[PDB]
């Protein structure tokens, strides 16, 4: 085994494995969404920003499981990524609402890792998760939220409240 | 009595106690509405920032009456401060009347502090409430006349104007 | 339920209602304690800045838990919040032991806190606790303790000790 | 008459004339402590620089009634000003308690002269008294007392108290 490994059990190494596949995954969601609110016939740049950050930031996600997999002696297996659920999106309010669930399932698979971790008696995977990831999961789950509600109250169908609340997001 | 009091009444110490006590309940209720614009479901944050200046000033007037009951050589009393009216605000407009009339509520207690400190021949007290309190409070009931004027003319109902009127109090 | 909830269970949510309160309950004690120091015949304005910050804090701390309760998507309920248990706190000694004897009983209300959050398994719960209120608790308490021990050390009772110790909180 | 007389009754006019002596006499009871705590066998430099702010400001304070009688038409008559009381003034104690009882004298005086302006329905001398005086002589007041309860506290006998709370008025 690793010259580091030390208190590190293959049921925890083998879930962050999954848990990059979903980060990648989720990324690759939110690029189609940026992308496809830069089409000539949807034209919505901040929602098309919006999107664009959080592909990245989902990225972000991913290599830092990849850094704790490397720091703890575990082994990085690479899955394919899967194409994303849709190509076309909808409108705003359907891309935050696909959204808002996606992050939902991710704050499931994390806290289902939490309790790997926490059966485990794995304290350096518990204080990651709750530092690093399941803190960022709910401030965006109540970004979302709050964003739907916004753009429900400006007229979430392709209207001027979709118009003006666009600019909110730019 | 203290070495400090002189042509102190005893009931405009206690009619100080009591303003006391309301502004600390006027502080209480704009808390309770600021937070319930930051609600995931409410999302109001122009109208959240509002109400929090205002529970701010209002503890800060409090504060003000408690030195002002210490200055003349009174001493303070603090009751229980009741819980909110209500929890749930509704919409913006139905905040802003609340706060409307909360706010002349609390100027017809100062104008019967005044006419206390009037008759009692106090022209110290009478100058504060004057100076600090009678001045501020007609120029927040202004404010807060035009505010729900505004609203009105946006569109108080939740939509479109009530979200655009948000973004003026940002 | 709130589009934003997950994981959140009902005890959670009421528990962080009732330490909404407490703090609110604390930071009221606390101002009590500020305003008495600064009456003409207790006079010690270090004491007074001392409570006055605390005061400040407590109601800070409470604000959080309301941003949290939100964030979790529960629902903030305020009750009222009670008269300071005293109204006149004695010397600078006494003021400290009750403050330091609240200080613990609000720590013990917060470990329960975490125990709830704990047996619900809410780790999102449980960080926020040990992260933002048992870390600034011990430290609080322990600050209490050290002033407590020096207060004693120069001279708890109305004399020169403690003329020269409210210097120190100054 | 004055050209510019307008309102302005011969009992005010008079009042503030003998206004003027007072703050004139208040000027030279300060100026008489602040020497004599300058003396080699009192030494108490703190007093010293504090009773001759004093008696500055009561100079000051008579120079704008002054002001004010020739800004309404009024004639200034001045008379001569008693030597101060005492020629030597104990401890810092019993010169803040005489220093005390002279402010509540010269505070009385002053709600005299409000009553005589508010009963010739003079707005303007009311304002004065409200604005320049009275707000002034109760901090005054408050702050003498303050200083009377920290000097007790310190030790007000000729002692290590006593030269403690000096340095806090250097
Ligand atoms: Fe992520
Ligand atoms: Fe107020
Ligand atoms: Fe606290
Ligand atoms: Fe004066
Ligand atoms: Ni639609
Ligand atoms: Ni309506
Ligand atoms: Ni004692
Ligand atoms: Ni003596």
């Amino acid at each position: 085994a690793s010259q580091v490994r030390q208190n590190y059990h293959e049921d925890c190494e083998a879930s962050i494995n999954k848990q990059i596949n979903m980060e990648l995954y989720a990324s690759y969601v939110y690029l189609s969404m940026a992308y496809y609110f830069e089409r000539d016939d949807v034209a919505l740049p901040g929602f098309a920003k919006f999107f664009k950050e959080s592909s990245d930031e989902e990225r972000e996600h991913a290599q830092t499981f990849m850094k704790y997999q490397n720091k703890r002696g575990g082994r990085i297996v690479l899955q394919q990524i899967a194409a994303p659920s849709m190509q076309e999106w909808g409108t705003g309010l359907e891309a935050l609402q696909a959204a808002l669930d996606l992050e939902k399932q991710v704050n499931q698979s994390l806290l289902e890792l939490h309790s790997t971790a926490s059966g485990n008696n794995d304290p350096h995977l518990t204080k990651l998760l709750e530092d690093e990831y399941l803190e960022e999961q709910v401030d965006s789950i109540k970004k979302i939220g709050d964003m739907i509600t916004k753009l429900k109250r400006a007229g979430p169908h392709h209207g001027l409240g979709e118009y003006m609340f666009d600019k909110e997001l730019n």
